[PDB]
């Protein structure tokens, strides 16, 4: 995996705006920074909370959604709307990509496209704009779902 | 002011979707407002509009109407943290946006190229493109100019 | 008083908010910017609280901590650093103002001095730089704490 | 590198307020203190971090926040805050400054602006309150960023 900071230096961060913000539960808040920042991958709300509920069975969904929420607001963590609120989450120190996500059975590719990439700019370009950043996903039905 | 369908064929449209799902006269203002605007709206705008007429609407009405609408595929909703919820008609060409970070100004693009890239990106993964979403975000020209 | 926004719209924005982050449909939630909407100071989460207590007598003060944490995030209320941990809130749809903060009795004075804000443009055109936003407290002993 | 102080006037200070405090000299802390005092700009802990582990690689990034947590309480560093920037960090011997922060690039300029200082004593004096202390950031977007690359 290629990562922008350390895991380390990320929980060091997280442990002062707890500290900060006189937040309580740092255990479980380490603990979904520290699944997303192994996994790489994109994770479901549900998908997180069963993953540290084997740890702690004291884990609901909406303590998780506080993590979340705090983790994101910290950009400790990126999330991805899949759906009107079908939303999946991503350690934030990684390096730039866009998403293709199935609609059917929720698959997500990561991409990034030299021709789109500049492409983009050069639009932006032609109005004098100078590009910051972009939303980009493309929502297909995969190869898989398609044989299914 | 294109549009891909006269207003009254949409209304058409809506008239037939208020009764399979179960105030009409409403929605079809709001749909009637979208129309012929050529800007995307926010709820407060809609509803402003809508009281010149209506005094003493809630914009909660606006709210439960717009839900309806774009659930339905009447209108379309473009939303940013910076500009917020706003709409537009979905009797409209496909089109992407740009969006300013400082002023909220909205640019509409539809560039050839690049919808033919992302077809050829997909098919790399054996997938087949549905749709797609596609935001710039920019310092436009008037912002940047000292 | 002034406000840029109704609270009316305010409580739509969020109601939309709560279903995107897949939340719960809170009443006090709406209480809490409801208090902060209507007054005409800076609350600490204590003050807020005892508002909160008159219907739910059984409120903890740590689930208006958690309601504050959201609102701050989606943008619907500001928060202004007091101290090290001293929090003090407001609605955000008010005209930009700054911040004077007695030290020994706690007292928030807002102020907007045309004056500091030019020269502010002006420092910042010095380094050929565009003002964006500031943030800007004088902490003071106020006049009746001096008095006194 | 204009300093209130010498670098071996803090470091005594320090080794003075190490043993005050019931702890212990390390070279390590000392190194922190010579990072930051040596520094022209703004330092993040892992700015801090890379700069020691060029003398001894196994250095931990808790290790550093600890003594950065010290130091700062103590006030031989100051620290400034955004979001955008994150934690910074510069030795606490300087002449007071105020900051400019990019939002873009995240670029720290440091601003000493009397006429700006004298408003502010002004302005509290129409409460006819004292002034103590201030905190002024401005954000911006920086000379650098705002060029054009076409
Ligand atoms: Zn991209
Ligand atoms: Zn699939
Ligand atoms: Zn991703
Ligand atoms: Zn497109
Ligand atoms: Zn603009
Ligand atoms: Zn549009
Ligand atoms: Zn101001
Ligand atoms: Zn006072
Ligand atoms: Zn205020
Ligand atoms: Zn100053
Ligand atoms: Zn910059
Ligand atoms: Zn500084």
């Amino acid at each position: 995996m290629k990562r922008l900071e350390t895991l380390e230096s990320i929980l060091e961060r997280l442990r002062m705006s707890i500290k900060k913000n006189g937040l309580k539960n740092s255990k479980q808040r380490e603990e979904v920074v520290s699944v997303l920042y192994r996994s790489g991958t994109h994770l479901s709300p549900e998908e997180i909370t069963h993953s540290i509920r084997q740890k702690d069975k004291n884990t609901s969904i909406s303590s998780v959604y506080r993590i979340l929420n705090f983790l994101e607001k910290e950009n400790f963590i990126s999330v991805l709307e899949t759906s009107k609120s079908g939303r999946r989450y991503e350690i934030a120190a990684k390096e730039h990509h866009d998403h293709i996500i199935c609609l059917h059975c929720g698959k997500i590719i990561e991409f990034a496209d030299p021709e789109i990439e500049n492409r983009q700019n050069e639009v932006v370009k032609k109005y004098q704009a100078k590009l910051i950043s972009h939303d980009m996903k493309m929502f297909v039905w995969c190869k898989e779902c398609q044989e299914s």
